[PDB]
């Protein structure tokens, strides 16, 4: 008889949040494997790329890239994408040290979501097409070179 280890991880993460260590909270949950706990954490904190190390930001963006393929997570993905754009505009295109492959996956997956799903009902940010056009520009990726 022992607790599911994911809840011990969650407890460690909640303590980290209590003391303001968002980076450590993410490091714990992103490592615990469990997708539903990653979503649970993101739902609680909101977009948190401004409080993360490059290493943890890259782990989080890897999840966002995968989440973009799921229409139930579109709101979350747009919110994080918007924050990412704002931060790369402010702190520099390469501030987070995201590799070109991941940059490309994020754009490709966001463009795909944009093409197939409608903006969530409560979404109030830029049109999804504006996010992907602007992010592609900052990252110097030509969206029209993706094949249709």
């Amino acid at each position: 008889q022992e607790r599911d280890p994911i809840w011990v991880s969650w407890s460690n993460a909640m303590h980290s949040l209590r003391v303001g260590d968002i980076d450590a909270a993410y490091a714990e949950v992103l490592c615990a494997g469990d997708q539903h706990l990653v979503i649970k954490l993101m739902d609680k904190t909101g977009p948190s790329l401004d409080q993360m190390s490059n290493e943890i930001a890259n782990e989080a963006l890897n999840f966002i890239s995968q989440f973009l393929l799921d229409h139930s997570l579109y709101d979350i993905c747009l919110s994080w994408s918007q924050q990412l754009l704002e931060l790369v505009l402010q702190d520099g295109a390469d501030t987070f040290g995201v590799p070109m492959e991941l940059k490309t996956e994020i754009l490709y997956n966001l463009q795909d979501a944009c093409s197939t799903m409608d903006p969530p009902e409560d979404w109030e940010g830029p049109a999804p097409e504006q996010l992907v056009v602007q992010l592609a520009s900052v990252w110097e990726i030509d969206l029209q070179q993706f094949d249709k």
